[PDB]
């Protein structure tokens, strides 16, 4: 039932999941200038020369680029991070146009879209259990800009035809997420939750400063996947993105300056 339109979008999340308006909310806006520079923050390390990409899924919403989570083959530690936390999907949110799309701002600017790469808690054995536990979490935020094309997010792009519509899959093997990462590992971080329903709290959020460029022939591509099912009325799978929500009680950390 709920998904991104004016009937069932952000606005109408609460309903249903009455923690849409808790006290850690994702995305938020990012104000540059009140972030606290921590110099207690480590170097964020990213180890993804081991992934296994499995495949490629449209659920609806978005879609998913899934790895084999079984062992420690992609991982996420350091950063503001306690321990190790497994690559097990990312995905996008996006706009109708260039001009908005990202989940969070940065001093109110939205960019054209934004890569979420999601990893769970070793601790907590798999993503399920995870997801119960305020630390269950680390999501990586990447920001999109539109330019020149990224080059490893083509293989992506040149799927998407093959999971137009709402449960199809692809096999998707092989896939790099390293082509995805900017030259900068600078990030901001806070404590918040999933932006899609159930929106637990569990996530520790690390978006990155550094925005990729990607091709505007790249995001038009994105834009002509469907939230519908297949022989459906076509619904274009755009504006798939929360709104910031209201900081409350909390500090935004800068890993820098
Ligand atoms: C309430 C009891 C149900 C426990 C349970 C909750 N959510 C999920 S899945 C949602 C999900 O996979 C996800 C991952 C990342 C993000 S984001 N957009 O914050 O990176 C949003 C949703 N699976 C099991
Ligand atoms: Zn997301």
């Amino acid at each position: 039932h709920w998904g991104y339109g004016k009937h069932n979008g952000p606005e109408h999340w609460h309903k249903d999941f009455p923690i849409a308006k808790g006290e850690r909310q994702s995305p938020v806006d990012i104000d540059t200038h009140t972030a606290k520079y921590d110099p207690s923050l480590k170097p964020l390390s990213v180890s993804y020369d081991q992934a296994t990409s499995l495949r490629i899924l449209n659920n609806g919403h978005a879609f998913n680029v899934e790895f084999d989570d079984s062992q420690d083959k992609a991982v996420l530690k350091g950063g503001p991070l306690d321990g190790t936390y497994r690559l097990i999907q990312f995905h996008f949110h996006w706009g109708s146009l260039d001009g908005q799309g990202s989940e969070h701002t940065v001093d109110k600017k939205k960019y054209a879209a934004e890569l979420h790469l999601v990893h769970w808690n070793t601790k907590y054995g798999d993503f399920g259990k995870a997801v119960q536990q305020p630390d269950g979490l680390a999501v990586l935020g990447i920001f999109l800009k539109v330019g020149s094309a990224k080059p490893g997010l083509q293989k992506v792009v040149d799927v998407l035809d093959s999971i137009k519509t709402k449960g199809k899959s692809a096999d998707f093997t092989n896939f790099d997420p390293r082509g995805l990462l900017p030259e900068s590992l600078d990030y901001w971080t806070y404590p918040g939750s999933l932006t899609t329903p159930p929106l637990l709290e569990c996530v520790t959020w690390i978006v990155l400063k550094e925005p990729i460029s990607v091709s505007s022939e790249q995001v038009l591509k994105f834009r002509k996947l469907n939230f519908n099912g297949e022989g459906e009325p076509e619904e274009l799978m755009v504006d798939n993105w929360r709104p910031a929500q209201p900081l409350k009680n909390r500090q935004i950390k800068a890993s820098f300056k």
